[PDB]
């Protein structure tokens, strides 16, 4: 099982064993929950949470999409997130805030169930490159599921694609949109490099990644030209490099897609430089990016 | 919810004890499957409607997610009969649920198998619809033939929109623009004496829809299955929807445009009444669809 | 100009010259009108209007799509339609009822303009086959324009396709839907015949033609098997026959599509038989179909 | 409508005489083109805003329908100035219209050329939007870059739906599910200090949109052009729309979800005010956009 | 390929001489049409299955490309019978091909008419045994969608179309499956890389609508056989999950005959092995093509 | 076609010997890849335009099909230079082609690797004069949509892809136009049957986004030239009516060079004849490919 330890449950910390909810909870039946993925990294000055405010802002934004009411002020959630790290003595960990519709009723409409229940849990936490396979499941259109939010139900699509990719022998899935263009990974944003230029994929139906945002800023600071474009699978096949970004995935080089090697078939220099600066940033070794860190101690 | 005793992975427990970890995969990623089953009071006690058909779909939904249900269908069927008996229910709604637990939180749910399972139950002018701005998911985006938890975010968004607009229910179109179904009901319309059931397209294959078609044919109605547009519904003599919870519900208006006379029509009302007679054990011809708990 | 003569204008007949409306009429700016196409044919017992009630029903149905209020009872319109034939001494003519939003205001919302203005005008009115060309304009999706109604604005799509077809040297345009399947002509429903079976195209985004309905009934009465299906352009290219139906088009055989001959390259026997029975029906020579006729005298 | 003297194919006539045959092609098939132009009162009299740009689009719209306008642009420009002068208007809305007449009623409009033309004019918290169930037409279905009469059946359906639902305006998506525009307004949103104008996609290339972008850049704002989804708007700090009739209108709520603070935002209000200063002749930098009638 | 004597635009020549210019339009632009026909040995000699239906489709495919075949259908039919006789074949696969030649290489193929035509045939190296048939084929849904009806002519066997089939088949094999299941652009099931699909549920046999698929002659044959056996057959549009929950799934094609499908996307179909309906249909189909069914003799053309 | 000596998998042979089996996978299934390269005569001998960029795309196209080209890029580059020299050509069109051979005819082409390769070249019969260029090309929007990105590989020059181009070109010519303008399935402008599109409005040059189109080398060259001349260039998605109202429209391609478009769907573009921007870009492009522009010499590979 997950070694989470003390979990913040609607205002107070309780042992993991006591962090449970009714099986009649609306979210367990209809996917009506929202969550975030946040990381803390150890630094010379103790644990530092990466871009906490941006993650909390998105958490509340996701709730708004479902017209879900979070009965806590953003500042309270931010304090709870800092405390879940402190109270458990974590240094490098993954933090998972979750807001879900409770068991007041089970009609499909979740409004009668407001306000949402909320909890925050956490647990302690390249050159070869990842191998991807294009999925037979398309990322949902923008008027089918809210792709800019981390809504629980959305991940049935990610789960189906990820299972398919792993079953096929790949590390991750690459999903296309319904029109046939590249969208993103089951849980990562995509980038590719061609003739020295870095191409970030347009937001289309993808989540607006905070890691993606961070990597674009880093890339420009390093002097690279960055263009935002729509891309096809074969534009990726012919790229010099391809890489993915995400809180859990950090910056991961992609060496092969659909059994077709990308460039030299191993992680490229651009993706590796971006990954290195990103890791230096999250560990408090880049003064120019200290604004992105929230020190727990 | 007044559920009372709930069957939890093999044994009944008080409602307050029917809880699961907040780290359960399904609570974060919508990886659960469920069913909606009804029991109606008859002269011979409570009767569950088309129990085996619902249980079959439950396991079918699980297969779509490659979810393993650690119980034989026969065991779940017994649990469903028992949730009615042990709680002393007569007319009730039964909700079986299988969900991925808290073994891990990677998006891939396979490491979380087998699924946890529970069965709960609780005693149990025409509708006005508005076409939704949310389209029912394409067949390669979400599994529309299964009752997978995550699917219902789409239904929830559409239902909230309809209610906020002043309607009773939402009518969702598919991405191409054709009529799909309600947030939780299959659709039918009637024109010049003929009953038109909508093709399955991206919709759930409703058991009530199936029941209604059989009843309609038995009553002598001509039934055709077609793809339909919103304006084919606007000009229909009648429109109605079906579902376990919705039974057979007449639709009197869509997008503020009256359907036919603007009130519940004769065909929808007749099908609803005959359906009620079937589920309450008044029609010998349909007794095969009933499972008497006593 | 059109030789219409006496035109029924909101309750009373007036000379064609007096049948005018403000240039500030909502329908002249935003396509907010509905119309019908009805024909009267000369018979041994005088002029007979074909399926009048079905056409009037559709007229009111089209108005409902626009939430347009027609300030006359269907029976009044039916009488006006009979009178436009009588008063002008017509025998074989085309009848055009039209309801349009007036000049009360020019906001895009037409509701403030209700009730609609209404008028009814009329004017006196194969083996080679028609040549069609597939259009570069797609028939509108069912959630873009109301394709089951004869709404004025809809015909911008038909006009663009028809102009294109004529410019290319064809007689009529064949429109596909956005997905690439055959839809219908700019103003006609489509049918094809293969191995003795008659295939009527599904309604999809097309208008539910009354001529199409009539031809299907006639076909079945003649003993032909009729199937309703979705079709692709190449299914038509390989058909034994292809034909179109419409009030103005009656039953018209199609001998060529996209410069590819259909079957023998001339009208086929099936389309010709259906056309003949249809013409016998509308001229009062088929006792079994007399229910479809409304004799003006 | 209090239009007064209307220019009809070359000469002004009383409003009551400005009529056309009910057998006019455009009244049956939507084959007309129009423009929306405004005149604002300035210290130097009425000034028409971006007259030549609007006249150019008028002729461009006609080309899409292969419609022949039997007058030179210069003649129409003079007619537009005169409809303001002869009626003694100061702040007014000007509506030029070209339509296919009554020569014939075959669907093909070519036999009806040249088009008839008229020019009429009349004195002239944040908006709440709801996403429409009607999608703006694909680029190969209706000519979305032209103000063709028939196109507005789509706008009318969406607007009626929005108003019936309790909103002020409709937000239409394209068939693929992305945001397109309002029933008669282009859309913008603001996030983290950056102004985002939506790409042209299937929308009309608004002159107000163009004006707003120029003003925003001149004021020092960063402006990006992107494709957007409904939930990108839900999470924006601000959303606003532009159009000749709508000027610059802030949007405080979409689908009952508040945008930012739930009230008109600073950027939208500032752009609206500077735009008003430009059209009323208070900003020398934008005088090139004005045509003084006197 | 051991084809032997090949019919080349009117006359048979040794395989070594059956070559065409590398400047042929079809080698650069996919402008060819072909057919897949089979001759099955019987006690009365080889019998070609539904020859006229295949030849009709061959000419229909050519019409889609506005390709002119400079031979009458009867001439091609005789050549098809002769390729079997002249090579002394019993059972064999027959491949007629019409392609645009090397007159020019502008994308427009009209200047290249008339098309060159050839008919070749060769023997099978091996056949699947009942054990393999019963285990059933494993399919995986492809990331490549079958082309929309206004993108490529899906009702014709046009060479270029098969780039789509090739991409899907390679993907399926690489993923460990036997065949690919392609969806259409809208997300519904279309067909395999070279087979039509069917599924069985609650006693009813469901054939998929034609949609963007090729109108298979094997599909047609199976439907006729199923109806003759007393089965109810319905034609519908289907989703991947309707197949996941079917009692049985099977595919048809000249090369594939009737092949049961036991798993799709690692999800077992029904019992996880071939079912009784597909196995029965396959048996009757094989009895028909090998001349053991008097009622279906009209479908056979005996070479001798 | 008068090609003369053709390079066939490693060595030059007379055209008559440059033939391949009619059982070649690519002749039946469109499994080939090719390039369009040009050599322009200069006072210093023939100069091949952007040779390495074309060769890179050739190998990239092969990768999409998982096709193995058994030659190093440098070998192909030498063969391309030699086909010009050995035939004594000055200006000429060069056509490299890699195709799947006749090892087997299962739809999966992997068993057929490695691919066969050839390089042929031939001279132009005629060129358009300034009069024709100024009149401009007339386009008509096609009823055939360019394939979605998950249907056919639109970034590669794969043989099968051109069935779509062939159908569109035939349709356009039959309608009386010079070329077809294809839209994508969603209704937006894609490209011509074999040319990328550009339009000019209010002084700005608009290149179309790549969408489902091929990333043209001529398109790339024109954008560089336009920027060097001082023009503002933007890349956007466009609709047919945005082109109808453009001041100018033009298309690019190796064979098409820079061709002004004066009419689309019988609607005149701007003045109804070629405009000054397209004519200027065409002139500078021609100066570049014929070695009259020192700043662009890096794009040329002199055979002598
Ligand atoms: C969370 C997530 C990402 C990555 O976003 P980050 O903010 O960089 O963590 C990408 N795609 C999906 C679908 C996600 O849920
Ligand atoms: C459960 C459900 C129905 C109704 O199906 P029944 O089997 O009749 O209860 C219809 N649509 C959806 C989306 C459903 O989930
Ligand atoms: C009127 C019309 C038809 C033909 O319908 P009928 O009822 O047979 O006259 C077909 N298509 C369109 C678009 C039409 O408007
Ligand atoms: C007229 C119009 C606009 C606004 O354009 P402006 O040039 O700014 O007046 C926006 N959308 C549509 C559909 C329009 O017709
Ligand atoms: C040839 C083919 C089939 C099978 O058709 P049969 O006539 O049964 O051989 C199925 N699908 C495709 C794409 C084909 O090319
Ligand atoms: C070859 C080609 C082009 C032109 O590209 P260039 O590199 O400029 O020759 C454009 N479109 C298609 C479809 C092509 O095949
Ligand atoms: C796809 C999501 C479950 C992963 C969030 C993260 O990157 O942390
Ligand atoms: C809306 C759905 C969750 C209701 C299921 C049922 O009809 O029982
Ligand atoms: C397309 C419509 C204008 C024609 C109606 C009719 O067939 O009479
Ligand atoms: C809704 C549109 C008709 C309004 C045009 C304008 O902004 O003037
Ligand atoms: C897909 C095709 C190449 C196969 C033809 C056949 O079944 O014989
Ligand atoms: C479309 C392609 C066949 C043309 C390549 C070229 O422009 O040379």
């Amino acid at each position: 099982q997950i070694k989470a330890g003390l979990i913040w449950m609607n205002g107070a910390f309780v042992p993991q064993e006591e962090a449970k909810t009714s099986v009649l909870s609306h979210a367990l039946h209809y996917g009506t929950s929202v969550f975030e993925g946040i990381r803390a990294y150890e630094t010379a000055k103790g644990p530092a949470i990466f871009r906490l405010k941006e993650h909390v802002k998105r958490f509340y934004n996701s709730a708004k999409v479902l017209r879900m009411e979070i009965p806590f002020a953003p500042e309270e959630l931010e304090e709870a997130i800092k405390e879940v790290v402190r109270r458990n003595g974590y240094r490098s960990c993954y933090i998972r805030p979750l807001a879900w519709m409770g068991a007041k009723a089970l009609g499909v409409n979740p409004l009668p169930n407001n306000p949402a229940e909320v909890m925050v849990a956490a647990w302690e936490w390249v050159r070869k490159g990842a191998r991807l396979i294009t999925s037979s499941w398309a990322r949902f259109p923008a008027n089918v599921m809210p792709g800019k939010a981390k809504v629980g139900g959305n991940y049935v699509n990610s789960a189906l694609a990820k299972m398919e990719a792993v079953a096929a022998g790949a590390d991750e899935a690459l999903l296309l949109d319904e029109e046939g263009y590249v969208a993103e990974g089951s849980g990562e944003n995509l980038f590719f490099v061609r003739d020295g230029v870095i191409y970030a994929l347009e937001h289309s139906v993808n989540l607006e990644g905070i890691t993606r945002d961070s990597v674009i800023r880093i890339a420009k600071d390093l002097g690279y030209e960055v263009q935002v474009v729509r891309a096809t699978r074969d534009q990726l096949y012919m790229a010099d490099e391809v890489f993915m970004t995400g809180t859990a995935a950090e910056v991961t080089p992609v060496s092969m897609i659909d059994w077709r090697p990308i460039g030299k078939g191993t992680a490229g220099p651009v993706a590796l430089r971006l990954r290195e600066v990103y890791l230096e940033a999250v560990t408090g070794r880049r003064p120019e990016y200290e604004g992105w860190l929230t020190y727990v101690n």
